[PDB]
């Protein structure tokens, strides 16, 4: 089973369910095959058979549910640097200012679920409780501005290898 840490809530109806937590709230759907049920304070899954596809489903909707626990309760992030002179970002309300270069500014607003913080005008951390959704903001906010390969200007991930 998987346990429910403190501060967490989860919510199971029908091949969907919901947990909340500190860092977030996310719904899924799950496999019709696998029972999902919450016991007391642990989440159970049962799987219809032994056979092999069901075995290899049940471990998997485990893994799933097991991350989804771990995403409200701990949450997920990933860090990207600006390097460049006069290359920095600023928090404007729920918005990401980012001066990289361009005439103008880049503005971006994350989507329900993600936060995107700024600590120093070179640092920017995205999160959330969807590791993937994470990623995938990460990736776009990389994307306004690439490290050139002459001199490593751009937005990189935290530790990306550019070398010049």
């Amino acid at each position: 089973p998987i346990e429910i840490p403190a501060g967490v809530t989860v919510t199971v109806n029908g091949n969907t369910v919901t947990v909340k937590g500190p860092k977030g709230e996310l719904t899924r759907t799950f496999h019709p095959d696998m029972t999902i049920t919450v016991e007391g304070n642990v989440i159970t899954v049962t799987r219809p058979s032994d056979e092999k596809h069901h075995r290899a489903l049940h471990g998997t909707t485990r893994s799933l549910l097991a991350n989804m626990v771990e995403g409200v309760s701990k949450g997920y992030e990933k860090a990207l640097e600006l390097v460049g002179v006069g290359y920095r970002a600023s928090k404007q309300g729920k918005k990401l200012v980012l001066s990289v270069g361009y005439s103008h500014p880049v503005e971006i607003e994350p989507e329900e679920g993600l936060e995107i913080e700024v600590p120093s005008q070179t640092k920017i951390i995205v999160k959330g409780a969807d590791k993937q959704r994470v990623g995938e903001l990460a990736a776009n906010i990389r994307a306004v501005r690439p490290p050139e390969p002459y001199k490593g200007k751009g937005i990189r991930y935290e530790g990306e290898l550019v070398r010049l």
